[PDB]
């Protein structure tokens, strides 16, 4: 491989590779923007050692009195309903209620799991509120304390707009001290000094440095039953989320996702993408359509079609090589269905006839053909008709309206189309019919399906193959080609059908308006 | 290889990925969620050295003495029957039972090998009990004291529900000593300091921290005769087993087992794959026939079969093989057994018959030859009767019903099926009905079994071997070929069958319906 | 790849790559002249240990004293409203503006996020001044305090310019600690003695000063309730930037950059760079025509021009060429639109007809022909009007005025261009002219666009391809090649064409002046 081929590859996959890249990054810029920021507080203690006093500081003695004062034990949460729903709160400047509880005793329902009881406080006023803790509405005043249901609790200072609600948790004393223990370190900064650097860290910023100042205390006291250089204050920016190391990750996340993606698909494509790789197996490639963005014949509706252009140029190759054919009969054929058989054969019997040259076209599309509809037609007296013996070779021959030659339809779908096929009446009509016209243009289904193109390639004086674009793979024009030659039918080459431009090609088509 | 063969091949075996990965996915879930939970309990203490204390508290006289004060040598294990009922018990939300026991004294049998007595105790309800040691039944009663039968016990306090069985094993005292020091551990957690972390294991989270208490202090009695900061307290949450690292390893390892297990069919496949395989060695192919997933002929039964449209394929080029050939005699034959033969040889009969063509079909497999059966027979003078001498060639032939050709079935199966094809009235019958049909069919048996083939196909212009999509291999096909060659017999080329669609094949039959 | 290669690749892309190096170079200067200086003082402390003093220095007690002594929490900006604006300032010599301010106290707005508030103070003269923090707009007067607003301030010793305007901050003490913080250094510089080096900076070199001795002091006067060996001096020449290092960086980047987008550009042209590319395909280059920097023909114009030398060339190849050919017709086409073939066809009939050689250019290019308009026109009864047959061979030839040869222009633009010239009227024409002239020249649409010039090609007995110099790639001038062979139409050579002086190239045109 190489960088013009990767370069294309990239230009043409820009907008999946924008879009994954968009995503991720706007997928990061939502995380680093709706995070709950983590604050950090910390305090400075001198010591007159200092490897035991480390332990003594993480021991549940002086966390489990320093909760015991600060009333830890009662987690107080705003209420949200979703996960984002706090982030936007923040985001909309909204400010966080709060709510001073000095007292609570929940009924201890202590189940298997469940060792942490919980209630919703709803806000009403100022004043008052109301409590539910499994549907049980109680209705309490901030002040006089509450004493029902088996539940205790004392409210002060509530500080927030009506319609709040608070998740009020009494988590037990060591589900508290393992908390605190989580979000507090202690480092010497020295390694031979006797000072200690305590740490904190919490999304509250005033609580973080309350509960440090009640740590320090609670140890210098316990310690003269040490010295206190530094009390705790908190640093005002945020630790957590660090959002330009996170948006960055997003980014190149993104890139390196984007990137392997493409060289997967590259590297399992297998479609024809250029003339030359049929050309290399040693095909004959007779022309190249481009696909045509633009029930009617494209030849009639637009005639100054890039498409149509591209089939006049394969009408004068055609010229040329069905000279010194055996008869002037053109059979259209091809691998797979929809390659665009029925689309080259009747635009291509179109771009003839406008040259003053008299064409039938016989669609021999026994299954699916549908030649009728696109010509407008009366159905009835078709090929169907003719080859079972009730209609005449005059009865089944119609004219295009803004076409220009005749046609001949499929008629009714018979049971047995290829038997039908293989009557000598079929080539009594060709014979007939090729004095009486300068061009007949045969319409077949795809060879690998079903073998009816096979039959009538006996009698055509020239066979081509359609090849889809990207669909068709070399392989199976070459297994379409050899099951041709195994029958006795010598294809003269293939025609290229919906061509589009890619960056990655660098092959050259003539698909531009010139005029 | 290349990233594309690998691809197809996962595609193509994904049900066998999928399958072994749930199943080694939901054993792994089965494990993560049945086995029994194991918590911990830890307490700190504080030395005022700290070296020899880490092995006098793991020495026999300290934990001797705790399981004295504690009675660890009563081990009390609820009774479930299988190794998954603790498990299924726990997740049902079942509490679990318990009984206090002071005082347990077993006959104590001591024999070779069982130096641990056990009896199993039912309770009954919550106050008598049945004890049960070898099948003595004894009723017991809390409170009062049992000493019956050299068996001593004193129940206090059942606290469970009537029905549930209790094995009560009286284990020797080393035994429990190492029961308790294998799950206990003594660290120093400063190296230098005087603080030591004593941890302890089990699943019982109360019972673990009475334990752990219980050495603390007999630890900080016995030296006395130390400073506990932290009795002991247990995690809530269990340390073991670790869920989501077993549910990890189960997946990844189902995928890497799953991988090697496709990687080695592959590795281990030598059949047919493609029509290529047979090209590449100089072997002409005529045909794909896929298999039909529809005692009856195919190509009368439905026409419209995808089988049958390859059969009209292989017609058509079959009429223009059979130019310029001697006579107008096709013999089928092939490999192995149950390739295709008589299903190729009798669905191409009727195609052809449906063309107007009056066909011959021959059972020449006087060894297992059922044709009579799939057409509707009259079994007597068949063939074997006809070469015998005792039967004339018009009494033979018969008729297929839903067909249109006729046919001549094998006839009673006779001691020398090689000997009889040798005759000279084989040519004979021959020569006769080469003048009055168009086309004569004769289906015969592999040639890698026996020697049939090679006789009848002195007299068959044409001759076509039958080779089976994935059971044959391409050695088995050049050997029969060399095989009929060495006899003088020329065989024009092969058919395969019953192809099947493969993700990794990138070959492309026509295998699908069009209409 | 070669040395050679490489160095003319350079010696073309100078002026890219001398454009990018200036840019990236003057940005370098740019912020090495206009990044604020930054000083650094420093002073050295003797400790009578030096571990823990370090950590005592950088403490919040220590610093916190300092800034309550200097009053560190009042900042001061002299207001610039660019990003440069204080850069060309100091480049002016214009002396930076300092208040001395004793006493401040802002509202203290204390928003969600705005925790500094901050006002504008502008100067009206030596003694009053105006401020103003929402757009309250109150005039004060230096020595006398004001108590306004919920503001105070006392300002004393305005030394500026009047018109100047100053943002007072009053940041939170935490904040001002912080900062002091980051640029505050403390080091041993012995390891072991009692030496301790304190280091500060900042753009102020007064200041650091003063606020190292600040720290020295109260540090000092602390520890006595240590030996000041060298007072806090300020180094005169900044620290920061460093200029050399930042002009040689941007210079080494910018040449980096310049040489991998050169190396970008080289490995990915594609187009034809010299007649061996297309010689190596087996095509014959007949001339290589320069572009000319000189609605007229250049060859009648400037006949001393470069480009009609090179056509002279062009001229006297083709008179041994075209001999042997079946007529007097040459077509001249090309594969892209503007490669040059209506340059090329004109100016070859010019110098042809200096010759005394009659000569008929015939405008073919019924869809954007402007010959026409080239010529001086009667632009009635072209092509058009004679192939649809509403004009006759005798009115629509012309004569060029400062030419010497006739011309037939292409008429009203048909809505069916391709189907005209299949018309018996084009041969027809083509054999009458070909009696009369000595040569006729067709101008004609590219190939891969329209199929016009494979239809024409049947009857010139010559054709050549124009291929543009930079444009074209070798895959297109040969795909055009293979696509006018298949129509029947041997193509003869090529010419390329506006061929441009490389450096790279080390092929030698003749295009230089010789006279
Ligand atoms: N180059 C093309 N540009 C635009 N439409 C096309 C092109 N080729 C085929 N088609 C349209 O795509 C559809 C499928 O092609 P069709 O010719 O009918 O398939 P088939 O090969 O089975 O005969 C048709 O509706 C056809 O008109
Ligand atoms: N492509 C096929 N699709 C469906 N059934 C098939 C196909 N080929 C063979 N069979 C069936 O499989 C069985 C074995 O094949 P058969 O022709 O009787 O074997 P043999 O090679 O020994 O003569 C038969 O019952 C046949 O009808
Ligand atoms: N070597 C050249 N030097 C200067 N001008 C040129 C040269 N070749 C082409 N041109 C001018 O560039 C323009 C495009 O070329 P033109 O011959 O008209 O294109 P086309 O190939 O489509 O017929 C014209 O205006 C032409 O005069
Ligand atoms: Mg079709
Ligand atoms: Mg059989
Ligand atoms: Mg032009």
């Amino acid at each position: 491989i190489d960088l013009g081929r990767v370069i294309g590859e990239l230009i043409d996959h820009r907008k999946l590779i924008i879009s994954i890249t968009s995503v991720f990054t706007l997928f990061a810029i939502l995380y680093a923007l709706l995070a709950t920021p983590i604050y950090e507080t910390d305090a400075l203690i001198q010591i007159e050692q200092s490897a035991p006093e480390t332990a003594l500081l993480q021991s549940r003695m002086i966390l489990g009195k320093t909760i015991d004062d600060l009333n830890l034990q009662i987690q107080i949460e705003q209420k949200y309903f979703p996960v984002i729903g706090r982030g936007l709160a923040r985001l909309m400047g909204e400010k966080p209620g709060n709510i001073d509880i000095t007292r609570l005793y929940l009924p201890d329902s202590d189940d298997i799991s469940n060792n942490t009881p919980s209630i919703i406080l709803t806000v009403k006023d100022k004043e008052n509120y109301s409590i539910n803790s499994d549907g049980i509405q109680l209705n309490g005043v901030v002040g006089t304390l509450l004493n029902e249901k088996g539940i205790s609790l004392l409210v002060n200072e509530i500080d927030a707009k009506p319609g709040d609600q608070f998740v009020i948790t009494q988590l037990p004393r060591l589900k508290a001290i393992s908390d605190l223990l989580k979000s507090f370190s202690v480092a010497d900064l020295g390694k031979d000094t006797g000072m200690l650097t305590l740490t904190l860290t919490g999304d509250n910023p005033k609580r973080i440095s309350h509960i440090l100042d009640s740590i320090s205390q609670n140890y210098l006291a316990q310690n003269i039953a040490v010295r206190i250089i530094d009390n705790a204050v908190t640093d005002p920016n945020p630790v957590r989320p660090k959002k330009t190391i996170i948006i960055v990750i997003g980014v190149v996340l993104g890139l390196i996702v984007s990137v392997v993606l493409v060289l997967f698909q590259v590297f399992l494509r297998r479609g024809i993408e250029s003339p030359e790789q049929l050309e290399e197996i040693g095909i004959n490639v007779y022309a190249s359509i481009p696909i045509s963005e633009w029930d009617t014949l494209l030849a009639v509706g637009n005639p100054a079609d890039l498409a149509v252009e591209a089939i006049r140029g394969l009408r004068t190759s055609l010229h040329f090589a069905m000279m010194e054919a055996k008869n002037n009969v053109l059979m259209i054929s091809g691998a797979s269905p929809s390659a665009g058989m029925t689309f080259i054969s009747s635009n291509l019997a179109a771009t003839i006839a406008i040259t003053g040259k008299k064409v039938l076209f016989i669609d021999a599309d026994l299954r699916k053909g549908y030649a009728h509809k696109m010509f407008g037609h009366k159905n009835d007296k078709g090929l169907s008709e003719f080859l079972s013996g009730q209609a005449a070779a005059e009865m089944i021959i119609d004219k295009v309206e803004g076409g220009g030659f005749d046609y001949i339809g499929r008629g009714q779908i018979p049971p047995n189309p290829a038997e039908l096929l293989m009557h000598p009446r079929f080539e009594q009509l060709l014979n007939w019919a090729s004095q009486n016209y300068d061009l007949i243009i045969i319409d077949t289904p795809p060879i690998l399906a079903v073998t009816d193109a096979a039959i009538i390639g006996r009698y055509a004086g020239t066979c081509l193959l359609v090849a889809r674009f990207e669909k068709n793979t070399v392989k199976e024009i070459d297994v379409s080609m050899k099951r041709f030659e195994q029958s006795g039918v010598v294809v003269k080459g293939c025609i290229l059908n919906g061509v589009v431009k890619k960056a990655s090609s660098y092959y050259r088509y003539g698909h531009y308006h010139y005029g």
